């Protein structure tokens, strides 16, 4: 009986189930790959197609008729008809269900709950879910989505919620209130994460815990004991490494950890490691150049048991044992636009890169960011000619349109003098390559930037600081330069909170280069300062 192929789980593709219609010739069984391909369609998120392919099926038996109501209960969900959904799964026989069907059932009941904004409900549905899985994937999916309910739900009513004589929901408020009261304390909260292992030893999380408290649950105080400096010291990037140099030393301050400096430029990255490591150093800070970068991305085993704080990032950049890449590369400022332009209400973002390698790895930086925030892509387009904005603009100015352009800043005077007579209104956006002291001298640039918005570092909020003075004068007014000693103080920051940052999920830091955070790759975002040309000045607007 091929018919109790609907009692197990669907692990096959929409595709591989329709192909399977034409190759079968009993109407019982086309009606049965119909079902299967229809709920699959669900979880590649093509709910429009798994309605109308159910409104295909036609004479159904019993144990068709319950499969369908399932995934017609799943559909409405996922359309926030809950009152239905609700009504559509109350009129089933629970008792008949498989296992396999009963976590589609309470999967359903977590998704309606979640639209309500129901965090606990969620909670207790998966719960439920959780008894009548099996696939270990499965498992810790459920796992994973339950503890971002919980992260998601109201600190104060989690500290007032009992566990309504539920012992899984019990170890889960426990859980989720001990990340809430020491998360803060890091060192606190992972003894409170290993006793709450030996608490409830038999709990679901307890065996599969949750991806984002793995990190946790060992965690480490950060104590560097010797720093190893690589950095361009002589020849070509002299200035580069010694005004990183300069901003690390300030930040040093009094400490009495000894910094051993490696000048990169007259020893190669293989054999400074190669010194590091005899010399007893366990914690780096560097390579710049990117070139030297991917030495160790060739051989990551070079950095065994090293914390290596690299002050760049590049394409080969991954998730590599105690690595993380803290560059000031335009793809966080393009993160940060991404937020940016979200918050402003925009969601139309029009997103103009250069044509070449940079603009595809700038451009897809902000598709990946608008995708979180938005699920859908959004519209890059290259240019060769800042001209070629003028074509896009006018003919993709939807509503809440904005622009985003990565550009030197005659090119973007250029862009925005073009779409001045074609959308004056326009909100456009751009990134720090934008605001030079070069180009802030004049004004027909500032008068012809009026009104747009740019990200930049922090630290040029007080122009009237003794900091700022003393390096502005000292650094030429060369923008560029100042932010390179931004960095090497926000390195010495970095660095000795290595561990928080690369364990404590969330974690943010207040440096002179922006709000600095980590991702999965340890790869530190910056959440970017926004400053706008209002007529003739710069005025900080967010952040
Ligand atoms: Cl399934
Ligand atoms: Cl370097």
């Amino acid at each position: 009986n091929f018919t109790q192929t609907l009692q197990k789980d669907a692990n096959a593709s929409s595709e591989f189930y329709i192909n399977k219609l034409g190759q079968t010739q009993e109407l019982e069984d086309q009606q049965t790959y119909k079902l299967l391909a229809a709920r699959v369609l669900i979880r590649e998120n093509k709910v429009e197609q798994s309605a109308a392919l159910l409104r295909e099926l036609g004479e159904l038996n019993d144990a068709q008729k319950l499969d369908r109501a399932l995934i017609e209960a799943r559909i409405s969900a996922a359309k926030n008809a809950n009152e239905v959904a609700q009504n559509q799964l109350r009129a089933l026989d629970l008792n008949k269900l498989s296992p396999s069907q009963k976590s589609r059932y309470y999967e359903t009941l977590a998704i309606v709950a979640e639209n309500r904004k129901d965090m606990i409900e969620a909670v207790k549905a998966r719960i439920e879910m959780d008894k009548n899985l099996t696939d270990v994937q499965r498992h810790q999916d459920n796992i994973d989505k339950t503890w971002a309910l919980l992260r998601s739900a109201n600190t104060g009513v989690i500290n007032n919620a009992s566990d309504e004589g539920n012992a899984a929901l019990g170890g889960w408020l426990t859980l989720i209130k001990a990340y809430n009261d020491y998360i803060r304390q890091p060192v606190q909260l992972s003894q409170a994460l290993q006793s709450w292992k030996n608490a409830y030893p038999n709990h679901a999380a307890a065996t599969l815990f949750p991806k984002e408290l793995l990190t946790l649950l060992n965690f480490q105080q950060t104590n560097v004991s010797q720093i190893g400096l690589l950095l361009p010291l002589s020849g070509d990037g002299q200035i580069l490494g010694t005004t990183i140099q300069s901003g690390f030393n300030d930040a040093k301050g009094n400490s009495t950890i000894p910094v051993q400096v490696f000048d990169t430029s007259m020893n190669s990255v293989q054999d400074i490691i190669a010194q590091a490591k005899q010399a007893g150093i366990k914690t780096l800070v560097g390579p710049l150049l990117k070139q030297n970068l991917d030495v160790i991305l060739a051989d990551p085993a070079q950095i065994q048991g090293m914390d290596v704080l690299a002050l760049n990032a590049t394409p080969n950049s991954r998730a590599i044992p105690q690595l993380c890449y803290y560059g000031l590369s335009p793809e966080d400022e393009a993160e940060s636009a991404a937020n940016k332009m979200w918050n402003d209400g925009v969601r139309n973002p029009l997103v103009a890169m250069p044509q070449n390698d940079l603009g595809q790895r700038v451009g897809n930086a902000f598709n990946v960011r608008w995708q979180q925030l938005a699920g859908t892509d959004a519209n890059i387009r290259y240019y060769n000619l800042p001209a070629d904005v003028t074509y896009f603009v006018q003919e993709n100015n939807s509503n809440t349109t904005a622009l985003y352009a990565v550009a030197s800043p005659t090119e973007l005077a250029e862009m925005k003098g073009y779409l001045t007579n074609i959308v004056p209104n326009l909100a456009i956006y751009a990134s720090s390559r934008a605001s030079a002291s070069a180009t802030n001298t004049n004004t027909d640039f500032i008068a012809q930037m009026n009104g747009v918005q740019f990200s930049d570092i922090p630290f040029f909020k007080d122009t009237n600081s003794p900091q700022y003075q003393k390096l502005a004068k000292s650094t030429g007014g060369e923008y560029q330069l100042m932010r390179l000693y931004a960095m090497g103080a926000d390195a010495w920051l970095l660095i000795n909170q290595f561990n928080e940052l690369r364990q404590v999920p969330g974690y943010r830091l207040s440096g002179l280069t922006g709000i600095l955070s980590a991702d999965t790759n340890c790869n530190v975002e910056r959440d970017m300062t926004w400053y706008q040309y209002q007529d003739g000045a710069i005025v900080p607007v967010a952040n």
